[PDB]
């Protein structure tokens, strides 16, 4: 392509699939979203640096929770999938920032190391 008619930008073929987030290091996700019910797909989400090994290990143990509980609040509706807003959980020393950013069919994620220090 030419940058006069098409100026420089990010390939929107490798874009982020998780809700935006500026912590590095960070796990972001794109969950489809079916009733009360949610799906992580591995190809829509991604990772900006290296989860340590205690993150990472924590990462594992934190992810099915934090599923149940944005399936629970699909089901009472803090999280609706026509409103944007952002709902911020935390498990195993991690942050989760989810919104279902209005799409009405997925749910966005961003989840990190909390600062606590």
């Amino acid at each position: 392509t030419l940058p006069g008619t098409t100026p420089p930008d990010d390939n929107h073929d490798r874009p982020w699939w998780g809700l935006p987030c500026t912590v590095t290091p960070c796990f972001g996700a794109r969950l489809v979203q079916e009733g009360n019910r949610l799906h992580y797909l591995a190809d829509r989400a991604g990772i900006r640096g290296r989860f340590s090994d205690v993150d990472a290990y924590h990462l594992d143990q934190a992810f099915p929770l934090l599923m149940k509980q944005l399936e629970l609040m699909l089901t009472g509706g803090e999280l609706n999938p026509r409103h944007q807003h952002t709902v911020t959980l935390y498990a195993k020393g991690l942050t989760c920032e989810a919104d279902t950013l209005g799409s009405c069919g997925y749910v966005y994620l961003a989840v990190y190391p909390t600062p606590a220090a």
